[PDB]
């Protein structure tokens, strides 16, 4: 791809410190500020039920792949103009590789 496997352990911790404040990953976990991310790969954006996404996330109709996800983690607002995900971005590809490495793992 344009994405290469990284550290699943490294990623778990990137997640704990940069994504847990607003999200859960497990099947049957709850929606918090952001949606629960279980099964997000291959899924399109704005489809978890019981969660109020913005008009923008929804209309972007993004098919979430390790690659797509990469772009998005760089600069969310950049990738999805008007999204309410208040996250700066992960500029370091290595960081993204790690994080996505875990998400790929944890969200199945
Ligand atoms: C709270 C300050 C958040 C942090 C930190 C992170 N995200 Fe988030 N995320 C949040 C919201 C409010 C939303 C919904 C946006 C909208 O416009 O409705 C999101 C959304 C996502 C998505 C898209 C979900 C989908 O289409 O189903 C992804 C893929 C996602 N968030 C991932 C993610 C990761 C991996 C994060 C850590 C680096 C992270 N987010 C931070 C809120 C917050």
């Amino acid at each position: 791809t344009e994405f290469k496997a990284g550290s699943a352990k490294k990623g778990a911790t990137l997640f704990k410190t940069r994504c847990l404040q607003c999200h859960t990953v497990e099947k049957g976990g709850p929606h918090k500020v952001g949606p629960n991310l279980h099964g997000i790969f291959g899924r399109h954006s704005g489809q978890a039920e019981g969660y109020s996404y913005t008009d923008a996330n929804i209309k972007k109709n993004v098919l979430w792949d390790e690659n797509n996800m990469s772009e998005y983690l760089t600069n969310p607002k950049k990738y999805i103009p008007g999204t309410k995900m208040a996250f700066g971005g992960l500029k370091k590809e290595k960081d993204r590789n790690d994080s996505i490495t875990y998400l790929k793992k944890a969200t199945e």
